[PDB]
DNA sequence: TTGCTCTCTTAAGAGAGCA
DNA sequence: TTGCTCTCTTAAGAGAGCA
């Protein structure tokens, strides 16, 4: 349409970069020639047009990149300016490109390693291993990682005070690091967390971090370490057997890492009515990727909704589950609603007898 | 063995002139104000096989101008990846490169979808951090073609005090929804015009989110978004078919009418009748209650349609208030509120789980006229 | 013409291995976890006279190892100053260089002064942004030798609602001072030990800051800091002599006893008697009321001593409450509160300016037993 | 004392850098030899000692730099480890060095230029000029500056609605940019602001920004532009003449840029009782540095405390003051306390007649 | 078993005949 | 009046005789 707008080569380079080399009206990639091995004729495969009718109309930011076909459908005056205003559409297009181009700063993250004193001695997880696993997924620490070890219990054992001090220790550290807002919008950083400790302690870590913020669990794997064994693996089916009817105490057995024998459960809890969540082939190596953790939580909560409806009384939990799953179990039970859960764990200093160690509830 | 000028121009173009590893803008110096191209076109596999990530089986000449091997980096990111090859291996750099490039391509091919005011409303009544990232809402908006003129509004309720969610707490929630939000929309009004749509995501007390919905319904157009435990602000599955919303009508009687919503979880009847003796329970539910069920916005719209039907039926049964006991996702709480704006002008008394009374349901806010 | 290794080692040493223009740590890569020296020793005046800031009268060889011409910079800051010489001229770069070096030298020669918990308490009752920077408190602490194990506690009151500073507002202020703060000190307790001192700075409602002082007095040791309109958290003048705190005793009578504090400004009597008819006014003042008068902590201590005297005298005059009308700096409001902890256990009724009643003084909080 | 701890050269370089090359117990600069032209003997002028008695005792971060004199007063075992723990003192010393080394990120800042439509046309202030003035003082923008121009008034004039829309426009922009927290501690950025507009509008900008945050005013100077004329200049004395006694309206004349004639004040305000704040030599060029602005505010508030005490009635303001001073005047009057001020300004389209244009108050 | 001199590597702008 | 080839500049690590 009538005239054409003139641009020097420097202006062309600027407009091509801020648009990512696509037509702003149809989205066609105007670098097709290069992708094909043909030389780029930058000034032939694109037209540059001011977005507004004819004193910043020529400022680079108010200049548009269009393919020739879309440029030909634009009515223009003898100077190459549009007759109708496309400023809104153009500024919107630039905004979508910037949001995508700035997405890497959405990775700002706090590293957090939590261990028992025992696994810290036998199987220390250094910050370096968490950082490289974080980096490969786009999660970017900006300061020193938090590396915590759960305090050893005194004579009173792991009583309510012990567990409340654990939760305060973890949350004090997290909140200080979650004040370190940054990036394009001032968002709090993401949390990148790995745990290796007894299952009740790991559930208390889940109680501490919750599941209502940008948070990514990582997992320590005997063979693959902090790297995910297989990003393309599909989560397994989580099989459920419902509890028999009766008045005995309700028990939830989680047979994920291994098959828990019923006799060990009824030894610790006489009269137990066992409901069980299992997978077809229990294995210590089952946490192939993060989706497995998400799938476990989804299946678990579906069944806890059924079990909590069955009775007002506590649900007694006997879990053989991987560490990353134990954290997600704790984080799931952080709504306002609180059913009473009594967590049993095997005491390795008392011939692996299931022992009640933790209570979650109102 | 140098990268030619056409290829460097392509690298700058397909990355939009930002660092692929940290997102900083490399086309301008914001400190002193001069346009400048201060990035570096960086090689993943080096020319020298002795360099970082060096390999003997790498034909350097066959890849000098291969943009699969060339990243736009700030000088600092570039200096670090060349000093720590084991920490920044080829396969990890290549995957981040391809992922960065694909996000830009998808933004460039997304058609304009209009404008909206981003609105985040979140509570502090959990015993854990609760925080919706702004970037993630803006990104979900952008995936649908929606842009905004600023990063929008973010309201965080004051936390409960030493007495829990008491009368003062709920006064404060009201003031946040009915005064603070309105004052911030007024200020930003003008930039967005006469009737700007609100792109809204909530994660807050269920009675609060119902009050928000009522307040924003009608007054403004609305595009609902949802926070999801696995997918955050991204819709889990745009192809998922909504579930069936099963309704159970109340028994006949003179007892108080209760509307139970069992969507996130099965609400036990014993807990309703303990709070409201003689309750005549009507229930909306899905076949498999689950926290994860908000798969796409069509799920939200199907809930609305199913409940709009049932609410008019229940208000006919009696002129006395309807008592709500709801285990529902946060986005559905907002939609429930929006149904009560001007049409369903019956009094609704909202019950909620009370951590100060052993998880019993107690009465919180009254909605309606 | 290259900088020798000894001089580069000096540059890295005197800058503590951080970028002199942006403060980033250049001794470590936090993303992937490897110690690495990723900075650059940069020349202000270049070797080539054609380069950025180039000059013909610069003997490059006489300055190759002159640390007055050499800055430790990140690669990005370095790349920008070399691309915009007019935006980053020699005289501006040299001044920032010398200022960076002198701050490090002063920190290194500051003797250890102990530990303290940083505590910021601020309101939202102004019609403008109100925000005390954390860095500035930590820096004032460090100038006195005080360090902390974390950046400390920062409490921001909820803003007034649509009814102004009503009963709900003051309940919330109380909960912030008496529950939120105590819960955060409990959590951080253990790291700081049995009796950790609080390095406290307030900028909040005068009655709130008095309530804070009462709550923190005795319970904990205290190092008071002050926000100043010109100097921020830095003491304006450590050599300034405190002013004389002039006291005017109340007239004899049976009327209500009023304590007027005219330190920031002269409180008009008409405004006291309008709020409290029959008031018998005692007044503490300085010769020249001014918002700027908190020149150093000795000024604060002199106010405390002057007022401790007068408060015991006034409580003897009558067992009925003392009515406070105060135009005082925020740090003195905190100290007033601390005097009322366990010693002055008389009832004090705090009046404040009310924007909802045309700037009249109205009653707010009651302090005491 | 007995043994000595051994370090390789790489460890020495790390310890010297994290301590800034000073003795951690006495603060002596151990780079004295270099400053004198003598070669550095790094291993002779300093000793490196673990801070804690004898498994991170040898980690670089737990290693101390001491001068030989202070090292000799440390009792050590045969391995060179201290017998008493200096970990607390050492970690404190490192913390003070880091706080100083990170001080440049305390400069993160939002640029803000505010102008009238008139001065935007006649004397546009580009962002570049503000940025370079910011940069020279250590203030560092991270995104595009805000550049606002006050809306022209409609038929109703600059009424209360006009002025409330100004204040909302300014505060909306500021607060969005003050969400861009960052740096070491998550602080909101500093505001760097320059105004060039009519004095009432500039006072409304001061009402919008306040004086209770990290904020630095800049000033446009006819000769020196946005750069300060003279950083070493001492502020002038601000002379005050008190108002005569009577019942007429109270007027505050500010004769800073120029001497305001009394007849112009009494023409606009019959019966005016004039109090005046002036300097010895009024001049358009008087804003030599930022301390001048601070000094003006301190002197002004001292006198406003006197005048507001004199009468409950409004104070009528007739100001010939520089633009930067007009902003600080507006920001001063943002406490909870509010006396009524009526601002008169010369109407350049009505032969420069002083005209009441703005009211500040409860 | 540094711990000084000189070569090497990687990025960039500059400019020189020509398009 | 780019708009490809080759030289130039600035930083760094590497390593080679020697300390
Ligand atoms: N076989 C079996 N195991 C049972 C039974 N009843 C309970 N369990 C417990 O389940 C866990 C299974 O081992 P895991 O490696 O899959 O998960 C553990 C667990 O989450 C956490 C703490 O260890 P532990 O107390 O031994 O719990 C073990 C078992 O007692 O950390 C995980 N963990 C432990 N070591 C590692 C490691 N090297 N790598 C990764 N994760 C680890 C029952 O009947 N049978
Ligand atoms: N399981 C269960 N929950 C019940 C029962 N009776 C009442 N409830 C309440 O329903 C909500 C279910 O959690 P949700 O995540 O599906 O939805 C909540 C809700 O819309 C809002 C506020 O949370 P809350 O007050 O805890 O209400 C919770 C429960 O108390 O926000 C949603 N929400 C909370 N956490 C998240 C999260 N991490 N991600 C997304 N949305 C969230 C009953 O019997 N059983
Ligand atoms: N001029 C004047 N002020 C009066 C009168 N009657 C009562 N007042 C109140 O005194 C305070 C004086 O301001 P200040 O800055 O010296 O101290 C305040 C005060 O300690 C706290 C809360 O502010 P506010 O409620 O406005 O109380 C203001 C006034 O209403 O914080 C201090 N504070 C406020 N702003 C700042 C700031 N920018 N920098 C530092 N401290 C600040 C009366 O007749 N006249
Ligand atoms: N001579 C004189 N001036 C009087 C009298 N009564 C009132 N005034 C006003 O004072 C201002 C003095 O000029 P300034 O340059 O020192 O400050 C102005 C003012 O702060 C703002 C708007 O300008 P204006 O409306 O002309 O106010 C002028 C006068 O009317 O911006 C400042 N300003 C204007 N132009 C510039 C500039 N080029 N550079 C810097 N600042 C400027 C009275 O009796 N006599
Ligand atoms: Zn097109
Ligand atoms: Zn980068
Ligand atoms: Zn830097
Ligand atoms: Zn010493």
């Amino acid at each position: 349409a009538s005239g054409r707008f003139n641009t020097n080569d420097e202006t062309k380079r600027i407009v091509w970069t801020q648009t990512a080399g696509h037509c702003e009206l149809c989205g066609t990639d105007l670098t097709f020639d290069y992708r094909a091995g043909k030389p780029m004729k930058w000034g032939e495969v694109a037209a540059i047009l001011p977005a507004s009718p004819k004193a910043h109309t020529n400022d680079t930011a108010n200049l548009m990149l269009l393919c020739p076909g879309c440029h030909d459908k634009i009515d223009r005056d003898a100077d190459g300016y549009p007759e109708n205003d496309l400023s809104g559409l153009h500024q919107a297009y630039l905004e979508r490109i910037r949001l995508a181009a700035t997405t890497p700063d959405g990775g700002r993250a706090i590293p957090l390693i939590v261990q028992s004193q025992h696994f810290q001695t036998i199987n220390d997880i250094p910050v370096r291993d968490l950082l490289t696993a974080m980096s490969a997924e786009g999660l970017t620490a900006f300061d020193q990682g938090i590396k915590i070890a759960f305090a050893a219990p005194g004579p009173r054992g792991r009583d309510t005070t012990y567990w409340q001090n654990v939760k305060d220790s973890v949350q004090y550290e997290l909140e200080q690091q979650l004040k370190r807002r940054g990036g394009t919008y001032g968002d709090s950083p993401a949390l990148a967390v790995v745990g290796l400790a007894d299952i009740p302690a790991l559930m208390m870590l889940g109680q501490s971090i919750g599941d209502r913020s940008k948070r990514l669990i990582f997992s320590f794997h005997r063979e693959h370490l902090l790297r995910w064994p297989d990003q393309s693996a599909e989560p397994p089916s989580f099989l459920f057997t419902p509890p028999p009817n009766g008045d005995g105490p309700l028990a939830l057995v989680l047979s994920i890492s291994a098959q828990v024998p019923v006799r060990d459960v009824t030894d610790a809890l006489p009269g137990a009515r066992i409901a069980e969540l299992s997978i077809p082939e229990p294995s210590y190596a089952m946490v192939q990727n993060r989706r497995v953790i998400h799938a476990f939580r989804d299946a678990l909560q579906i069944r806890l909704s059924q079990l909590e409806a069955l009775t007002p009384d506590p649900i007694h939990v006997f879990a053989a589950i991987p560490a990353a799953l134990a954290i997600e179990f704790g984080a799931l039970l952080t709504t306002q609603h609180q059913h009473t859960y009594l967590i049993f764990d095997r005491d390795k200093e008392n011939q692996d007898r299931f022992t009640q160690t933790l209570q979650l509830g109102p």
